[PDB]
This record gives structure tokens, sequence and C-alpha cells, in this order.
């Protein structure tokens, strides 16, 4: 499907809004050279191209949103260049052959990492385009560091015994950060009413969620052997209608394009 | 040795320190997380910059009310470098000022993600600003300020790393240590009501200090200033910048700049 294309396009088009975010020049030049080997490979633009969404679903439009949604890509970028790491989860080698560290050295992986959360913040702060009043980009980079802060962030409390019959129920409790303030900040900048703002967060938390319960699905503590394949699924399929009714508000032409995202995740 | 400004100096810290403390408190969760920034940050300073930012403020006609949020950001931001650089990976340091580092009491591991969440409140706390007597415009413009600061750190501690009149050392320096002051006497400068003109005689101010110190503590004694110059000569430069640095308090209240003023003097008073 289109749904693919189109979601194509925004990555291309995102992909180019990012080239020139971040070129080659002397000062400093590896620094900004570390930063684009991780920040310009292949990969699925999900983060910006939700931003942009967000915003087009407000009743705003895509070139608005594109500094914000540069920089939550940014800041994704500059955080698994630090969970890379071996102090973290040291994945030597990640869809890159090899990971960041590894080719320039942590020292410099750390200082690119750096590098783009300032540069993220530059760009959405970097006072700009529509001219939106700056009361609003506030927010926005609130939302957008308010984001890192649960990015830092990523059981018990709860038992029972029926006794009809040695039931024994136990209950536990337990990340997508950048995924919510892609879609918030979105929201934004296209000019969000307080409660757009919130059900497009509600939204951004159901399918961050269910990106993780199906990527588990395709295969210490998995998503798997906990409950089920056939119960992970369902779980799955069951949140995907929660985010579709967080997309109740608005105009019902335009929703197209979050209602297909939410599909495209679960049908795989 | 000066009293009064000690006496100024420090009642300035405690009002910083409270506001600090507040910032981060020790509620759960990340409890070891929140627990290792607090562990660096409320750890005793030496608060130049935030004194420096709220000083900024009150001489433009500000005041030390509206540049705390800030002052406090710029503190955190030195923190949270501060962190980074003492990593292995980085200067390698376990010790500093004879208690250990962030990451030889919490490991490698936490103290990356307790300088993260502080480079991520810093940049917060500047736009979460109550007293919002003031125009969001250029809170904004305190946001870039802290950006570039940031940038001047990544460009500084990547020229630190690299093992005849080559003097780069200032490039270091400054973009490392010059930073950050420069960034607290400007943010404070904005936040006060500032002109465009008072805020980069403040920039500048807070360079030839920035540069001093370096100078001083070098001589109060991998190259260091007086090697590269011979120990005199960075003695005059010590004091060149002094008088550089007052020179652009020419121009200013005679009475809101005395802090400035005393501060530089105590620097180079060594």
């Amino acid at each position: 499907f289109k749904f693919m294309s189109y979601m194509v396009n925004k990555a291309k088009s995102v992909n180019k809004a990012l080239e020139e975010a971040v070129p080659l020049r002397e000062p400093e030049l590896k620094i900004r050279e570390a930063m684009r080997y991780t920040l310009l490979s292949d990969g699925k633009r999900v983060r910006p191209m939700l931003c942009l969404a967000a915003c087009e679903l407000v009743g705003g439009q895509e070139s608005t949103a594109m500094s914000a949604a540069c920089a939550i890509e940014m800041l994704h970028a500059s955080s698994l260049i630090l969970d890379d790491l071996p102090c973290m989860d040291n994945d030597s080698l990640r869809r890159g052959k090899p990971t960041n560290h590894i080719v320039f050295g942590e020292s410099i992986a750390i200082l690119a990492s750096q590098a783009l959360i300032a540069l993220a913040v530059q760009k959405t702060t970097s006072s700009t385009f529509a001219d939106v009043p700056p009361e609003r980009i506030l927010k926005t980079v609130q939302e957008m560091v308010k984001a890192v802060e649960g990015l830092v962030a990523g059981a018990g409390e709860g038992m029972r015994f029926d006794s009809d019959t040695g039931l024994e129920h136990l209950e536990f409790i337990h990340t997508a950060a950048l995924l919510e303030a892609a879609a918030v900040m979105g929201a934004i900048m296209g000019g969000g009413s307080d409660e757009e703002i919130e059900r497009l967060r509600s939204y951004a938390r159901c399918i961050g969620l269910m990106f993780q319960v199906v990527d588990d699905v395709l295969d210490k503590l998995t998503y798997p052997r906990l409950m089920g394949v056939e119960k992970s699924k369902e779980y799955a399929e069951r949140l995907n209608i929660e985010a579709r009714e967080h997309l109740l508000g608005f105009d019902i032409d335009k929703v197209a394009p979050l209602v297909s995202l939410a599909d495209y995740i679960v049908n795989r």
C-alpha cells in the first residue's frame, strides 16, 4: 500500500531537512561527522513522521513542525549513541555494522550525542518558520526536554489466593517518550487545543507500546513467554482499538494517516 | 582578603543552594539517579556562575528573583558536563577535591544517566519560569544562550583531546571554562531587562574573568599557562585581563556593579 507510500515520502522529505541541519564544516568537524554517522543512516523516521502527522492533524501544515520533527529524531539518535555504549547495552553492532563508538571511540560518540542534544534544542528552539507565537515554542521545547527525562527513567504490588481453587492470582506492574513527544510537539506547533494535545499523547502511548509488543512477537524479559503469543497478539490489537479511540474528536477527513500507522504496526 | 564580598558571595550561594536542593528532591523513582545528580550538583561550590547570573540580573535593573531558575540551570549544566568529563572514556579522574567522583560512587552507567537528566533539567528550568511577569520572547533568547554554551563545551572538551607558541589552550579554555561563565552573565543580563549591548559587555567581562581564573590557578603552582609563557608573563596577562574585564564594566551603575568589580578583584589578588 501507499500508506507505505507517503510514509516513504515523508521519510525522504525528512531525510533531506536532516542532511542540511547537520552539514560538513570545520568547526568542530568530526563531532559533526560522528553526528551524521548515526543520524543519517537508514531508519524508519517514525518519530519525526509522527510529528508532521500530528501537526497536519490539528489544522497546521507539515513545514511548521519540520524542525520540531527534525529535533525529535536528533534526540532519538543522541539516545542510542548512548544506549549502544558498553556502559549501557554494549551492542557492538546494530543495524549499521559498527555502532558509533566502535567507529569513533567512546569519547567522540558521547560528545556527538551531546552536540545532537544541543542541536535538537537549537532547531526546535531555533526561533523559526510561521513565526508561531513564541509563547508556543516554549511548550514545544518544554515537552521535548520533558521527553529526555522520562527517557532516562526507561514489579510485584499485588497478590491473592482464591482457595477456590488453589487459584493464587498474582499481579505485577510495569519509555517510548520520544514518540509521545513527537506527537505532542507536532500538535503544539500545528496550533493544537490543550485537549487535542492530550488525545494525541494518549494515542502516542498506545502505539508506542504496541510497537514493542509486536516486535517482541517477532522472535532478559521479553513479551513472549510472559502471557502468550496468542495472548501478546490480542493485547496488541486491544491497544490498536484504544489508539483509535483517542483519534475521536478530530475531523474525520484527516485522521486517515494515523489510523493507518496504527494498523501498519500490528498488521505484521 | 575582603569581607562584605565574601559575605555577599556566601549569602548568595546559600540562596542558590536552597534553590537547587528543592529543584532536585530525593523522591523516588530513579532514586539512585536523583541520588547521583544530587551528589554532584549539591556538592559545595564555588557557586560563581549562579552568582554571576544573579548579579548580572540585578545590575541591569532586575530582581534576584527573576534569574534564579536560570542560575540553577547553568550550574546544573556545569554539573552535567562535569560528570561527563570525569568519565574514564574522557579525562578519567577518580577523585576530585579529596572526595571521589560520581561514577566511582554510582558506576559509569548511572553517571551518564544522571548527566543527561541534568542537561535536560537544565534546559527545562530556564523555560519553565514563574514570575512570567516577563515576556516569553527572551526566555527563548535565554534558552539559545544555554544551547551555545553546550556547543562551546563540546567544542572545548573535544579540543582538550589532542595528547612552540602553539597556545590553543586559550581556545580550550574559552570554549569550556569561559562558556558557562559567559552564559551566566548573559542569561542573567537578558532576564533582567538588559539592552543587547549591556549584554555583550557582560559577555566580554565574563570572558576576561573566565581566562583570568585559569591563568592565575595555573600560576599558583599536559601544558599549563605559566610554562608556555614563563611564570611572570602569565601574571601580567592576568592583570591585563583583569583591567580589560574592568573596562568592560565602565558604563554601568557604579553601585550595582560593585560585586562584579569585586569579583574580578578577588580572583587576581591571589
